[PDB]
Formats: structure tokens, C-alpha cells, sequence
């Protein structure tokens, strides 16, 4: 009786009249989408100067000059921020210092919280790290990924960076199968790159997009997607931008390509890999369109559309949805340097206050399915899954 993955045709953007306000935020330029945030928590760099600080705000607590909890003991700008799959007070930052830092929020997080020591500082990376990436499916293993090239596999509760694999040209992105197993990036030799860390080898490469501006990727495996299906964006020979699904186990040509668009910014995709809804969002574009995969073909849906650059984004975990407004996903935009702007994706439907079942598959809980010694043995257990209702 589990509800299977539905068709979407139609979702509409709504921009939400409340607004995270009166902020002071980071518009620097990196490598990711800038913002991260879990069932309670967002994280926002904060405009300051000297060392990169985290401002951490209530996801709950909407309005004018909300209370910003504190992030420092970074001694360069943030590059990337990702919140912990299972642990609501986890998350670990990656810096130009080329230090990641993995750090745990108080019980009661209020205006005045200051973080100064990281629960675990990782060392070793030799040049500015940008990104940081927990494993969906283990507790304890983040990758992250160096301008240098070097994508590092960290056992966090040992500090023991077990894997390393060295790229010639600096990383762009780096993202985790749902699976838990493998591992994707893009490199500025306008390659996609497949990582296996227990084997520590490259298991697959590929020239994703054949223009010179930067490639990212995301997987579209899980529930909705195709098993060792990866998604990339990027540009063609004309600089337009474009995208293409791979499969791994056939990795020598797209299985789907096709161009998005003639802009300039490049295209950060987010899977929600319950729906299959796939996101693909360009810092300093004032619009998002989106897409579903599903039944194994990807199909446009709609866009979200606005007058106003996205300076910094990122979208909310499933199980912080609202389901009793057909939302299936949020995103946060930064505009400017002052304001969090939230934009739910709803799926339009008749009776708009009553749950519509059919719209919510279990979702990824909060749990890990291994332990980094299970994964470590060469288990490979499905992530778990809570079928959530209000």
C-alpha cells in the first residue's frame, strides 16, 4: 500500500509574501548554491569581514530580523555548507582555508548561540576545498572536493580521510548516488567523473559538454529516477546552455541530451528524488524551470519567474514540506544581501485543504541505513524511507 511515485504535470511557483528580512548576507562568488538548510535550520554566510561566518536561522521563525545564531572559527570565506542527512544539529562547511569543518548546533539555538570549535577540523587538502557532501545512506562519510582536483573521502568519526582520487583539473561539483556507493563530479576539463571511494578508483569519464564554461552534475537515481543515472548541465559549442542524463554502465554517449537555454550563468540541477521533479537554478538568473523525470524520460514542467537575481539558494529537505498544501518542494533565494525568499512548488489541485496522498512517496528519513563499517564491508543497503503524513 506505499504510494507510488506520482506523474506531475503541472507545478506552479509561489513566491511566499513573509520573507526571512533584515539579514546581512554573503554575496561572494563559489562554486556552490550557496545556502543549505534541513527540517529546522537554514544556513547563510554571513557578510562580515576577515573569517567566513555561518548565520543560522529557524526555518519556523519567518520575518523581520529573525534570530541569527552564530558560525565562526573559519579564516577564509565559506565556499560550500551542507547540514547532515540524519543529525538535526550537524553540518559541515567547506573553506577557502582549505579546512573542513564539521560542526554541532547547541539544543536550543537562539540569537546569541556562537560556535567558535568544530566538533571534528579536517586537514590536509592543499588548496581552497569547495565543496563538502554527507553520503545519504551512511552516517559519518562526507566527500569533498579541492581546487586542486583532489576529491577526499572523510570517516568523520575516526578524522580518517580513507580514499583519495586526484583530477588534473579543479572540481566543480561533487555529488553522491542515492545509492550511497558511488560518487559524481565535473572537472574544468569539461569532464564527468564516476568515483567508487572503497575501491578508491575512477570508475568512469566521460566529456559531458563540449563548451568551456563549468559543467555541474547531480544524480537522478532513488526512488523516482534510474539506477546509475547521473544528470549534468552545461554549455555547448556555442556557449548555449544545455544538458544530458548518462548512464554509467553505458557511459560513452548521453542516453538524453538537449538545450535549455542561451544564458550565462551556469545551471545548478536539484533531484528531488522522490518525485522526480529535477530543479535547475543559475546564480544571478531571476528565473528556475523545471522538470520531471520520470518513466525514465524527462519531461518540462513549468518555471519560476521574477524580476529579481537569485543571489544564493538552496531547497529544503522533503520531510520539511507541507503537505497539506500539495508543496513537494521549497527553495530559499537569496535577494540581494538582506532577504531569504521563499518559493514553494505546488501542485495544483481542487480541494486545496485536504492531503493528497497520491502526491507523497516515502520520503528519505532521517535514519541511516548503514553504519561506516557496514558500508565498508560492501553492504549497499537502500536508504531508509518514512512515509509522512500531517
Amino acid at each position: 500500500d506505499a504510494v507510488d511515485v506520482p506523474l506531475i504535470k503541472n507545478l506552479y511557483a509561489e513566491a511566499w509574501k513573509q520573507q526571512y528580512s533584515d539579514l546581512r548576507l554573503s554575496t561572494k562568488q563559489t562554486e556552490s548554491c550557496g545556502l543549505a538548510a534541513n527540517t529546522e535550520y537554514i544556513a547563510a554566510p554571513w557578510d562580515v569581514g576577515g573569517g567566513g561566518v555561518l548565520g543560522i536561522l529557524r526555518l519556523a521563525d519567518i520575518g523581520r530580523n529573525p534570530a541569527v545564531a552564530k558560525i565562526k572559527g573559519h579564516t577564509a570565506s565559506i565556499q560550500d555548507t551542507n547540514f547532515s542527512p540524519f543529525y538535526r544539529d550537524i553540518l559541515a562547511t567547506a573553506c577557502e582555508d582549505t579546512i573542513v569543518r564539521i560542526w554541532q548546533l547547541p539544543e536550543e539555538v537562539t540569537g546569541t548561540t556562537e560556535l567558535k570549535e568544530p566538533i571534528a577540523t579536517l586537514t590536509g587538502a592543499l588548496k581552497k576545498v569547495l565543496s563538502a557532501e554527507w553520503n545519504p545512506a551512511v552516517s559519518g562519510i562526507l566527500a569533498s572536493g579541492c581546487f586542486d582536483g583532489t576529491v577526499a573521502f572523510w570517516n568523520v568519526e575516526k578524522n580518517e580521510n580513507f580514499a583519495s582520487v586526484k583530477f588534473q583539473e579543479s572540481l566543480l561539483s561533487a555529488k553522491w548516488s542515492w545509492k550511497g556507493d558511488l560518487l559524481a563530479c565535473t572537472t574544468k576539463d569539461k569532464a564527468l567523473n564516476i568515483v567508487d571511494p572503497r575501491a578508491a578508483q575512477v570508475v568512469g569519464s566521460v566529456a559531458c559538454h563540449d563548451g568551456s564554461k563549468a559543467c555541474k552534475c547531480t544524480w537522478i537515481d532513488g526512488l523516482a529516477g534510474r539506477d546509475g543515472h547521473v544528470f549534468t548541465t552545461g554549455f555547448g559549442k556555442m556557449q548555449e546552455r544545455e544538458m544530458a542524463i548518462w548512464d554509467t554502465r553505458k557511459f560513452d554517449k548521453p542516453v538524453y541530451h538537449a538545450e535549455i537555454d542561451r544564458g550565462s550563468s551556469p545551471l545548478y540541477p536539484i533531484f528531488d528524488e522522490t518525485t522526480g521533479m529535477l530543479y535547475v537554478c543559475g546564480k544571478g538568473d531571476s528565473s528556475c524551470r523545471y522538470y520531471q523525470y520520470h518513466g525514465g524520460t524527462l519531461r518540462s514542467v513549468d518555471a519560476y519567474r521574477s524580476s529579481v537575481p537569485i543571489k544564493n539558494f538552496c531547497f529544503i529537505p522533503k520531510l520539511a514540506v507541507d503537505q497539506m498544501r500539495a508543496e513537494i518542494g521549497r527553495m530559499l533565494k537569496q535577494e540581494n544581501g538582506n532577504v531569504l525568499q521563499p518559493i514553494s512548488f505546488i501542485v495544483p489541485r481542487k480541494n486545496q485543504d485536504v492531503f493528497q496522498a497520491d502526491l507523497y512517496p516515502p520520503a528519505p528519513d532521517v535514519e541511516p541505513s548503514m553504519t561506516a563499517e557496514e558500508w565498508f564491508k560492501g553492504e549497499n543497503k537502500a536508504i531508509r524511507r518514512r512515509s509522512v503524513k500531517p
